């Protein structure tokens, strides 16, 4: 099912497969919310990488 979070703060792409987004981004991960960083896509942006949970809220 869709799990989707949304941005608090901004995070910059610094690896080769994580995922820059911006406050406020809509987020969905693409397997389950276990761990710290998880594979997304962004509904804004429409692109995908890792994700850090720290940086994301929980939206419906």
């Amino acid at each position: 099912g869709v799990t989707t979070f949304v941005a608090l703060y901004d995070y910059e792409s610094r690896t080769e497969t994580d995922l820059s987004f911006k406050k406020g981004e809509r987020l969905q991960i693409l397997n389950s919310s276990e761990g710290d960083w998880w594979l997304a896509h962004s509904l804004t942006t429409g692109q995908t990488g890792y994700i850090p949970s720290n940086y994301v809220a929980p939206s419906d």
